[PDB]
RNA sequence: AAGCUUGAGUCUCGUAGAGGGGGGUAGAAUUCCAGGUGUAGCGGUGAAAUGCGUAGAGAUCUGGAGGAAUACCGGUGGCGA
């Protein structure tokens, strides 16, 4: 209802999807989009484009608490880390912070081996 | 039968290391239990379904624990048969 200018963002980025959640900086959720809900299946899914759109879609919330000012904590390897960023930094909002928080073993317990085809 | 020493070794004073054994206890990450913010998806793939999803998941912030495995330093750098 009344406007507080900040406000941060958690997007992870995966081969299968991404992921972009708009917060405030006490922890609280205010709107979320992923690229999966933008429509999208198969190699498809985890696209720059799927997540360019799920980027927009996010970038409609948080007007009535009148947030601009952004930082960003980034995850995953997948495409959509970039996108996400471009497009919600021309949807109205600044980035004064972006920061790689990928949570990583360091290094345990055994490696991992998946998918042989 | 008896000398000699080069063979082999030890001692004085020093050199180096993820060698082994006994007993402690600490740096994080899967994951799950519990609450705030929050909403309809998440997971897989050439596609998917079983499965997890309003019984409020995933995402975020926080509190917490068992147990396995221990980044950087680390290298033409080392130890053990």
């Amino acid at each position: 209802r009344k406007q507080v200018s900040d406000g941060v963002a958690h997007i992870h980025a995966s081969f299968n999807n991404t992921i972009v959640t708009i917060t405030d900086r006490q922890g609280n959720a205010l709107g979320w989009a992923t690229a999966g809900g933008s429509g999208f299946r198969g190699s498809r899914k985890s696209t720059p484009f799927a997540a360019q759109v799920a980027a927009e879609r996010c970038a409609d919330a948080v007007k009535e608490y009148g947030i601009k000012n952004l930082e960003v904590m980034v995850k995953g390897p997948g495409p959509g880390r970039e996108s996400t960023i471009r497009a919600l930094n021309a949807a109205g909002f600044r980035i004064t912070n972006i920061t790689d928080v990928t949570p990583i073993p360091h290094n345990g317990c055994r490696p991992p081996k998946k998918r042989r085809v």
